C-alpha cells in the first residue's frame, strides 16, 4: 500500500534536506571566515597564523601520502569484489529467475558484480571526502577558536562548535545525497528488480568503512606517537609546558589531531552512516516495500536521515544563537543539551516521518517468511535506536567528566602514584561498559521483536539520525584542542591557555561519546548484518552448538584483541623513537631549552608518518583477509561465528578501552585547572600527583585514539564484507569442508 | 561390548593409585621435613621465627575467610534443595527417566538431596584443597630458604618436592572422594545411572563455588599488601623488596599461600571436579550408562588415576635423576617435567583406552545415541593433553625474561612507567592468539568425534596430569616467600640472588599454570553447556532469536564487570596500605633507621578487611547470574549467557595473566642484571628499574586476582546452570509467561 508521501515527493524531499544541510554548512563557515588572520601585538594574529599554516600544511601533507596508499589498496579491492562476485555464476550475461519471487526474471549477477565495485568504489572516495572536508574546517577553525579565547570561554566555543557543524553538516549531507543518487542512477538499469538493486547498492557501506579503518589506524598511529613523546620528555621529563614550542613534537602533535581525531573520525561515522542506510534498504529491497515497488517506504531510511538534518539544524541554534556561555561549568551541560534537544526533537520527527512514509501495515522479510510489521511498531524501533544512544552519551558522560566521582577518584588515584592510576583507569573502563551493553541489549530485543534485521538496521539508523550534531559536538573537541595547542605555542597569556583547556576537557568526554555512538550503533548494524548474511548465505540455522560455529565463535572473540595487540605495539614502538628523538633535541641542540633555538619538527613529524603508513596495513590486512579466509577455507558456517564473536567480544574491550583513555585524560585535565580544593592538592603542575596522571594518560592515548575506537570499524566492515561476498562464500567456499 | 578391563578392577584400580598419590606426598613431606628448624644459627632462629609469623598470619585469614565462605556454601545448598525440589512438587514417587519416557526413575526430589550432598562434599574438598597447600606451602618456605646457603640446586629441590606435596594431595584426594561418593550413590540410586552421575555433578559445582570465594578473597588480601608494599618500599624509600622495615612485608608474604596457593588450589581442583563430572553426566546416558557397564563408565576417574602414576615418575626426573648447577637450568627443568608428563600420559590413555573401552560403543548426542570407536576417544583426550602443552609453551614464550617478548618490555623501561605498561598489555593481546587456535582445534576435534563427553574428556586430558601441574605451579610461591624470608633474616646477598632465581621461574611457570587453567575452563564450560541445553530440553540455540543474541552480548559483557570489581577492590585496598606504610615510615621513630620494629599487623588488617568484605559482590555476580537470567529470562537466553561468557571471558583472562607475569619478570630481568642488556636498565633503584615496578604493581591485581578468578567464572556459572536446568526448565522464563 502506498503511504501518505507520494513517490515523487520522496524524490525532492531527500535532495532538497541535503541540499538545506550543505547550505547550512558553508553559512556557518562563513561566520567562521569573519574571524581574520593572516602571516603576512599583531604579533600574536601572525604567530597564531604561521602556526595554523604549519599544521595545515603538515596535516594536508600526511592525508595525501595516507589516501595515496589507501586509494591503490580501494582500486585493487574493487577487483577483488569484481572478479569473486562474478565468478559466482561464470560471468555469464543471462538473466535469471529472481531468488526473491521465481516468477520473474532478475538481472544477470555479473551485473550486480559490477554494479558492487561502483558502489564500493563511491563509498570509498566519498569517506575518503568525509575525512578530507572535516581536516580542511579543522585547521582553518584551530586559530580562529585561538583569536576569540582572548574574548572568553564562550566566544571560542561558538567558533569551535560552528565549525564542529560545518564538519556535521557536511558529512551528513554529503553521504545522504551520493547514496540518493547512486540509488536512482542504479535504478535506470535495474529497473523492477529492486533487489539487485539494493544488493549491489550496500558496496557503498562496505566502500565507506574499508577507507575508513586505514584512516583510523594510520592517522591514529601517527597522532599518538606524536602525543605520547612529546608529553612524556616535555611534561614528566623536562618539567616544561604541554604544547610548547621547544618541544619538536609538538607540531606533529597538533597535526595529529586533525589527522586522526577529525580525518579518520569522519571517514569511521560515515561508514557506520552508510552501512546502517544500507542494511535497511537491502533488507527492505525484499520486503514488501521492495515488492510492491513503494519508493516511499522503500527510502524510509533515507527520509528518515533528512529529517535528522533538519532537526539538529534547529538544535545547533541553541548553541549557536539562543545562548551565550560565559562561565567554565557550562561547556559541558552546553554540548549535553545539544544531544538532549535533538533527540528530543528527533523523536517527534521520527513519528510524523512514520506517520506520512509508511502504509500502516507491511510485511518484513524474516529469515524466508513475510512477517506482519505495523508502522507504530517501526517507529518504535527506530526510537528505541535513538534513546539507547542518549543513554550512552549520558552514560558516558558520568564516566568521563571530571565533574563526577568516577574521574575524580581516578585523578585522587594519583597521590598514591602512577601505579594506582593505572588500576582505577583499568577498572573505570571496565566498569563503564555495563550500561551499554543492556542499552544495546534493549535496543536489539525491541526492534528485533518487531522487525527482525530491518527494525535492527533502523535501530542502528536512529542511533545515527542525528549524526550531524554528533559529529559537531565530536569535531568541537579536536579543533578546541589545537586552539589551545596553538595559544601555547603563540606565547599567550595564561587566560588564554586556561579558557582554551576547559574548551578541550570537554572536548575529551564529547570524543568518549561519540565513540559510544559508533560502537553502540555498530553492534546494531553489525546484528543486523549478520542476518542478512546468512539468508544471502543460504545457511538455515547458525546453531551455536556445532563445531564450525563455536570454533568461528571463540576465533572472532580474539580477533579484537589480535587487532589491539598491534595497534598498541605499533604507537609503543613509534612513540619510543619519539622519545629518543626529543629526547635528542633537547640534550644537543645548543639553546633549544633555553628558548633561543628553535628545533626540528620535520624529524617528528617524519618518525610519525613512517610508522603509520607502514604499521596501518597489517591491522587492515587482519580485518579485511578475515572474511575471505574463513570464507574460503571454513565456509559460511564458521564465519558465522565469526561474526557473532567478534561483535559480541570487540564491543566491550572497544567500550572500556576508549572510556578508560578518557578518563586519564580528563583526571590530568583536573589536576592541571586546579578548580576546586580537592584539584588544588593533587597540583601544582609538575608535582608527583600530576606526572603521574600524564603516566596514566598516556598510556590512555594508543587505548581511546588507535586501538579502541578502530575496533568498531572492526566490526562493522567485517560484517558487511561477509555479506557482499556471501553468495561467493556459499557457492565456492568451505574448501577444507569440501575437500575432506 | 565390554572392556578387557572388569568392573573389579577398576573398583580396585581408582583407589589404589588415590592411595599411593598420597602416599608418595606423605613420603616428600617427611623428605621434606629433613631440613630441620626451630626458634650460622642466629640465622636459623631469625628464619624460624619469620616462617612462624607467615604460617600465624596464613592460617588466621583462612579461618576468617573459610568462616564466611562456609556459611554461604550452607545457605546455597538449601537453594539447591528447594530449587532441584520443586521441579517435581517435592513429590517422593517415582518418575518417568529425563533420558528415557518408557523407563522409571528415582524422584526428582531425591536428586534433589544427594546433589545438596555432593555439592557439600565438593565445597569441603575444595578447602580442604586449599588449606593442606598452604599447610605444606607454609611450612617448607623457611625450608627452602636455608637449604639455599647450599646453592640453587638444593633449594630447588626442596621448593619442588614440597609443590609435589600439593599437587599429589590434591590430586588424589578430589579422586578419592569422588570414587568414594560415586560408590556411596550408587547404592541408593542402583541402576538409575543418569540420576545417579546428574546428582553427583554437584560435586563440582561444590569445588569451583568456594574456589571463587577462595581465588578472589585470597587474591585481594595478596595484592593489597603486594601492591603497598612494593610501591612505597622500591619506588618512594629506595630500600630492597621484602625489606623488614616495610609494615606490609608479612602481609605480602602471607599473600603468596593464602592467595596464590590456597586460592590456586581450589581452582585447579573445581576444574578437576567440573571435568571428571561433566564426562559422567554426558556418559551416564550414553551406551556406558544405559549398558550399565561400570569400567567404560569410570573411563574418566582411570584416566585420572594413570595421571597420577605418570606424574609420580615425572616427578623422580626433577627429584633424583637430574640436578641443576646453573640458574639457566631452572626454567628449563620445570619445563621438562611437562614435556616427560605430556609424552608418558599419552602411552597411558592410549593403554587405557585400549583396556577400559569397548571398541565400539554409542556417545549421547542432541538426542542421538552417536556412533564411536575407542581410538577415537584415545584422541579428544590426547588432543586436550597435547593442547594443554602447546599452550605450556607459548605462555613461557610471553612471560619468561629468557625471550624477546619481556626483554622487549623491560627495554621499553628506558623510555618510562608509560611505554612500559603499553608495551605489557600489548604483549598480554599478542598472547591469546595461539591458545586460542589450540583450544578451538580441540573444540573441533573432540567435539566431532565424541560430542560434548569428547570435549569433556579433552578437558580431562588437559587436565590429566594436574599432579605435576600443581607441582611445578606450587614450587613458586614457596620459593617466592624463600626470598622474602632470606631478606627478612637478613642473610647474605647469594641467598637472594639463588632465590630470586628461583622466583623468576615460578612467575613464569604461575603464568602456565593458568593456562592450562583457562585452556581446560574453555573446554569443560562447553560440554557443560551443552548438557545444560540437553537437559533443560532446548532443541537449538539459535544466535539469530532475541532471546539468545541478548544473552551473548551481556554474558560477554559479565567478565568485564567481574574485572572491574575486582581492580577497584585492589586499588582501593592498595591505596589503603600505601598510606599505612607511608605512615609507620614517617611517624615511628627508628623505624627508617632500623632500631625500632614496625606493627606489621595493621598491613594485615587492611587486606583482610578489604577482602573478606570485597569478595563478596563478585561472588554475588557470578551465582546470582544464572539464577536471575535463568528464573527471569530462561533457558535459551541463559544459553546465550554461557556462549558469551566463555568466548568473551578467556579473551581477557589469558591478556591479563599474561601481561601481569610478563611485567613481573620484566622487573626480575633488571633485578637480576645477568646480561649486559639487563645491567644497562639497573642497578636497582635506576629509573628503569622504578618504570618497571610501575607495571609490576599494574599486573599485581590482573594477574593475581581478577584474571585467574575469570577461569572460575567461566566454569562456575557453567555448572551452575547444568545443576539448576530442570528448574529454570520448568519454573523459569517469567517475564515471558507474563508478558
Ligand atoms: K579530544
Ligand atoms: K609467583
Ligand atoms: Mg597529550
Ligand atoms: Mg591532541
Ligand atoms: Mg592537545
Ligand atoms: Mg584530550
Ligand atoms: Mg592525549
Ligand atoms: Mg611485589
Ligand atoms: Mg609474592
Ligand atoms: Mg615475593
Ligand atoms: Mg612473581
Ligand atoms: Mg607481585
Amino acid at each position: 500500500g502506498a503511504a501518505i508521501l507520494p513517490d515523487l515527493g520522496t524524490e525532492i524531499l531527500i535532495p532538497v534536506c541535503a541540499v538545506i544541510g550543505i547550505a547550512f554548512a558553508l553559512f556557518q563557515w562563513l561566520l567562521v571566515s569573519k574571524v581574520k588572520l593572516s602571516a603576512v601585538d599583531h604579533n600574536v594574529v601572525v604567530k597564531c597564523a604561521e602556526i595554523q599554516n604549519a599544521i595545515s600544511e603538515g596535516a594536508t601533507s600526511f592525508l595525501f601520502t595516507e589516501y595515496k596508499y589507501v586509494g591503490i589498496f580501494m582500486v585493487a579491492f574493487a577487483i577483488l569484489i569484481f572478479l569473486f562476485l562474478g565468478s559466482v555464476e561464470g560471468f555469464s550475461t543471462s538473466p535469471q529467475a529472481c531468488s526473491y519471487d521465481k516468477t520473474k526474471t532478475c538481472k544477470p549477477a555479473l551485473a550486480t558484480a559490477i554494479f558492487s565495485t561502483v558502489s564500493f568504489l563511491l563509498g570509498g572516495v566519498t569517506s575518503l571526502v568525509s575525512g578530507f572536508l572535516g581536516m580542511k574546517i579543522a585547521t582553518y577553525a584551530n586559530a580562529r577558536t585561538t583569536l576569540e579565547a582572548r574574548k572568553g570561554v564562550g566566544k571560542a566555543f561558538i567558533t569551535a562548535f560552528r565549525s564542529g557543524a560545518v564538519m556535521g553538516f557536511l558529512l551528513a549531507a554529503n553521504g545522504l545525497l551520493v547514496l540518493y543518487i547512486a540509488i536512482n542512477l542504479f535504478k535506470i538499469y535495474y529497473g523492477d528488480d529492486w533487489g539487485g538493486l539494493f544488493e549491489a547498492i550496500t558496496g557503498y557501506g562496505l566502500g565507506g568503512s574499508s577507507m575508513a579503518l586505514f584512516g583510523r589506524v594510520g592517522g591514529g598511529i601517527y597522532t599518538k606517537a606524536a602525543d605520547v613523546g612529546a608529553d612524556l620528555v616535555g611534561k614528566v621529563e623536562r618539567n616544561i609546558p604541554e604544547d610548547d614550542p621547544r618541544n619538536p613534537a609538538v607540531i606533529a602533535d597538533n597535526v595529529g589531531d586533525n589527522v586522526g581525531d577529525i580525518a579518520g573520525m569522519g571517514s569511521d561515522l560515515f561508514g557506520s552512516y552508510a552501512e546502517s542506510s544500507c542494511a535497511a534498504l537491502v533488507v527492505a529491497s525484499i520486503s514488501s516495500f521492495g515488492l510492491n515497488h513503494e519508493l516511499t517506504a522503500m527510502l524510509y531510511p533515507l527520509i528518515v536521515s533528512s529529517v535528522g538534518i533538519l532537526v539538529c539544524l534547529l538544535t545547533t541554534l541553541f548553541a549557536t544563537d539562543f545562548f551565550e556561555i560565559k562561565a567554565v561549568k557550562e561547556i559541558e551541560p552546553a554540548l549535553k543539551k545539544q544531544l538532549v534537544i535533538s533527540t528530543v526533537l528527533m523523536t517527534i520527527g521520527v513519528a510524523v516521518v512514520s506517520f506520512v512514509a509508511l502504509p500502516t501495515s507491511f510485511t518484513i522479510f524474516n529469515f524466508g517468511v513475510q512477517k506482519d510489521v505495523k508502522s507504530w511498531q517501526l517507529f518504535l524501533c527506530v526510537a528505541v535506536g535513538l534513546w539507547a544512544g542518549l543513554i550512552i552519551g549520558f552514560v558516558t558522560e558520568y564516566y568521563t567528566s571530571n565533574a563526577y566521582s568516577p574521574v575524580q577518584d581516578v585523578a585522587d588515584s594519583c597521590r598514591t602514584g602512577a601505579a594506582t592510576n593505572v588500576i582505577f583507569g583499568l577498572a573505570l573502563g571496565y566498569k563503564s561498559v555495563i550500561i551499554p551493553i543492556f542499552a544495546i541489549a534493549i535496543s536489539i530485543f525491541v526492534s528485533f521483536t518487531f522487525a527482525a534485521m530491518y527494525g535492527i538496521a533502523v535501530a542502528a539508523l536512529g542511533m545515527l539520525s542525528t549524526i550531524a550534531t554528533g559529529l559537531a559536538i565530536d569535531a568541537y573537541g579536536p579543533i578546541s584542542d589545537n586552539a589551545g595547542g596553538i595559544a601555547e605555542m603563540a606565547g599567550m597569556s595564561h587566560r588564554i591557555r586556561e579558557r582554551t583547556d576547559a574548551l578541550d576537557a570537554a572536548g575529551n568526554t564529547t570524543a568518549a561519546i561519540g565513540k559510544g555512538f559508533a560502537i553502540g550503533s555498530a553492534a546494531l548494524v553489525s546484528l543486523a548484518l549478520f542476518g542478512a548474511f546468512v539468508s544471502r548465505a543460504s545457511i538455515t540455522t547458525v546453531d551455536v552448538l556445532t563445531p564450525k560455529v563455536f570454533i568461528g565463535l571463540i576465533v572472532g572473540a580474539m580477533l579484537p584483541y589480535w587487532f589491539s595487540a598491534m595497534t598498541m605495539k605499533s604507537v609503543g614502538s613509534a612513540a619510543l623513537k619519539m622519545v629518543e628523538e626529543v629526547r635528542r633535541q633537547f640534550n644537543t641542540i645548543p639553546g633549544l631549552m633555553e628558548g633561543t633555538a628553535k628545533p626540528d619538527y620535520a624529524t617528528c613529524v617524519k618518525i610519525s608518518t613512517d610508522a603509520s603508513i607502514k604499521e596501518m596495513i597489517p591491522p587492515g590486512a587482519l580485518v579485511m583477509l578475515t572474511p575471505l579466509v574463513v570464507g574460503i577455507l571454513f565456509g559460511v558456517e564458521t564465519l558465522s561465528g565469526v561474526l557473532a564473536g567478534s561483535l559480541v567480544s570487540g564491543v566491550q574491550i572497544a567500550i572500556s578501552a576508549s572510556n578508560t583513555g578518557g578518563a586519564w585524560d580528563n583526571a590530568k585535565k583536573y589536576i592541571e585547572a586546579g578548580a576546586s580544593e580537592h584539584a588544588r592538592s593533587l597540583g601544582p603542575k609538575g608535582s608527583d600527583c600530576h606526572k603521574a596522571a600524564v603516566i596514566g594518560d598516556t598510556i590512555g592515548d594508543p587505548l581511546k585514539d588507535t586501538s579502541g575506537p578502530s575496533l568498531n570499524i572492526l566490526i562493522k566492515l567485517m560484517a558487511v564484507e561477509s555479506l557482499v561476498f556471501a553468495p561467493f562464500f556459499a557457492t565456492h567456499g568451505g574448501l577444507l569442508f569440501k575437500i575432506f
